[PDB]
Formats: C-alpha cells, structure tokens, sequence
C-alpha cells in the first residue's frame, strides 16, 4: 500500500532524483542526515527496482519545497517500505532543502 506515496523527482527518468514521500496531504523531502545505501535499498526496492545505484545528499537533484517530511532515516536495508524503517517524528527535523536526499535505483532502459 506504501509504494504509491513515494516518487522520485527531477531525475534522468522515473528511476532517479529526489526522494519524495507523501504524508499527511502533501508532498515532502527527505534530509540527507544519515542517508546511506541501506535506505536507498529499501526506497529502490518498495518502487520495484532491483537494487539501489547510488545515494546522494545535498540536494543533488535540486532543493524540494514545502514540507522535508523524513530525518534521520536509519533502514537497516532490508524492509519493505521506508515508513517501516527507524526515523524521526513525521515533520521533525533540523535540517533545510539544502540537505534534501536523492537516489539513483538499478534500471534497464
Ligand atoms: C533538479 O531540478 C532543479 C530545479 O527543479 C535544478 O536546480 C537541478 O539542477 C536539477 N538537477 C539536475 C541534475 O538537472
Ligand atoms: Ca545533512
Ligand atoms: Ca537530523
Ligand atoms: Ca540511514
């Protein structure tokens, strides 16, 4: 049920970019705090990709606006959606769109 409300944004393609989750009404980002493979694993793997390419903090896809929705996000890597993972209070975060997270998953064209 969770695969709907996570798109990645102003990537190469579909596959690619700023992860943005929706909660509570709206679209937000995810800051890059502890932002790693295990968590792009998991955010490549609930869109049906086979694997996780790369991760990248700083707003390497360009900086969201609105609400950054997720901090400190801490997957272990193996979970089936990202909201199943360890991470902050919904909202809660000490972070700017600077930080916003980005991921590249495994595709073939
Ligand atoms: C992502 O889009 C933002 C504006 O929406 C832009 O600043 C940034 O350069 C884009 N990223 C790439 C890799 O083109
Ligand atoms: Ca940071
Ligand atoms: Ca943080
Ligand atoms: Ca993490």
């Amino acid at each position: 049920m969770d695969f709907t409300m996570i798109r990645l944004v102003n990537g190469s393609g579909p596959h690619q970019g700023r992860v943005e989750v929706f909660h509570d009404r709206r679209w937000g980002t995810v800051c890059d705090d502890g932002w790693d493979k295990k968590d792009g694993d998991v955010v490549c793997r609930m869109l049906g990709f086979h694997g996780v390419e790369e991760v990248y903090r700083t707003a390497r896809f360009g900086q969201g606006t609105g609400r950054i929705w997720m901090d400190d996000v801490n997957c272990k890597g193996t979970e089936s959606s990202i909201f199943h993972c360890q991470f902050s209070k919904w909202g809660v975060t000490n972070c700017g769109h600077a930080e916003d997270a980005g991921v590249t998953c495994t595709s073939h064209h």
